[PDB]
């Protein structure tokens, strides 16, 4: 009860900030998550008996893949973390705790291959789930932890309460399939722009969470060019390796995943930051003014990009 999780100085201040690195030590990731917990939805939400047990069977649950593993988990879970913390009278309480446990899980026993890599492998995964496959899954991996004897740790909450957390934590997770991405923005930019967004429609709520939960995930792109330079290597590392697979199957992947066209990488992260990234923290800023520095670190980062292609890096 009165025992508070403490951080290092430097950790304690940089923690705050969206930019933050959670570090190469992994045996300090479960306590800053925790630390996360306890200054952005109280020391009593969760028993610390129960969530200690919580995340080390999500964290046991994650594999060994070079992008999609624990360290994505927490990463994703700090980003929230900074939102919900330059945010703090927007959202509910339900919402807060919700919401950090559904980015430590949103990636839960990804295996490193997307949607499109297990519907033309023939997955059993893809005849169980059709649209957002691993998706559908992480949020199955996710409910049968909680269902673990000693880990529910929204045991103390009201009937009421518990589906309302599931559902929040549910529709987080799918909007994290990037196809739903899309469509998504665009209502939530058309509702911004003729003034129809309403905070108290739950809809609409749903549709905010969903852009907040795409920001969380994509945010490798908002820090220091040297963390986002490095954290590209493993995101490749998996792309390629699918492209490996897809030539196993005797299909010639999109260029993205093709290891033979390791040049075109610096043109393809402009795509994707024109395409899909900017347009997301430009969203975002809008209908959340203060996640601004999420946009700024993003712009800096694009162009960062551009002097890659120009030969200057
Ligand atoms: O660095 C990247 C280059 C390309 N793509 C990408 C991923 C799907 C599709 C697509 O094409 C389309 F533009 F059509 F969406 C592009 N994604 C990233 C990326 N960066 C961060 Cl941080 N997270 C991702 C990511 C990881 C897994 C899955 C998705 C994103
Ligand atoms: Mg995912
Ligand atoms: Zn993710």
């Amino acid at each position: 009860g009165l025992m508070q999780f403490t951080l290092p100085v430097r950790l304690c201040r940089e923690i705050e900030l969206f930019h933050f690195d959670i570090g190469p030590f992994e045996n300090m990731w479960p306590g800053i998550f925790v630390y996360m917990v306890h200054r952005s939805c109280g020391t009593s939400c969760f028993e610390l008996e129960k969530l200690c047990r919580f995340i080390m069977s999500v964290k046991k649950n994650y594999r060994r893949v070079p992008y999609h593993n624990w360290k994505h988990a927490v990463t994703v879970a700090h980003c929230m973390y900074a939102i919900l913390q330059n945010n703090h009278t927007l959202f509910t309480d339900l919402e807060r705790k919700g919401l950090l446990i559904a980015c430590l899980c949103h990636d839960l026993d990804h295996r490193g291959f997307s949607n499109s890599y297990l519907q033309k492998f023939d997955h059993p995964l893809a005849a169980l789930y059709s649209t957002s496959t691993m998706e559908q899954h992480h949020f199955s991996q996710t409910v049968s932890i909680l269902q673990l004897e000693g880990h529910n740790i929204f045991s103390t909450l009201s009937s009421s309460e518990y589906e309302q957390v599931l559902e929040i934590i549910r529709k987080a997770i799918i909007a994290t399939d990037l196809a739903l991405y899309f469509g998504n923005r665009k209502q939530l930019e058309e509702m911004y722009q003729t003034g129809s967004l309403n905070l108290n429609n739950q809809s609409h709520r749903d549709r905010v969470i969903g852009l907040m939960m795409t920001a969380c995930d994509l945010c490798s792109v908002t820090k220091l060019w040297p963390v986002t330079k490095l954290t590209a290597n493993d995101i490749y590392a998996e792309f390629w390796a699918e492209g490996d697979e897809m030539k196993k199957l005797g299909i010639q992947p999109i260029p993205m995943m093709d290891r033979d066209k390791k040049d075109e990488v610096p043109q393809g992260q402009l795509g994707f930051y024109n395409a899909v990234a900017i347009p997301c923290y430009t969203t975002l800023t809008q209908i959340l003014p203060p996640t601004e520095p999420l946009l700024k670190a993003c712009r800096d980062n694009l162009s960062q990009w551009e002097k890659v292609i120009r030969g200057e890096e």
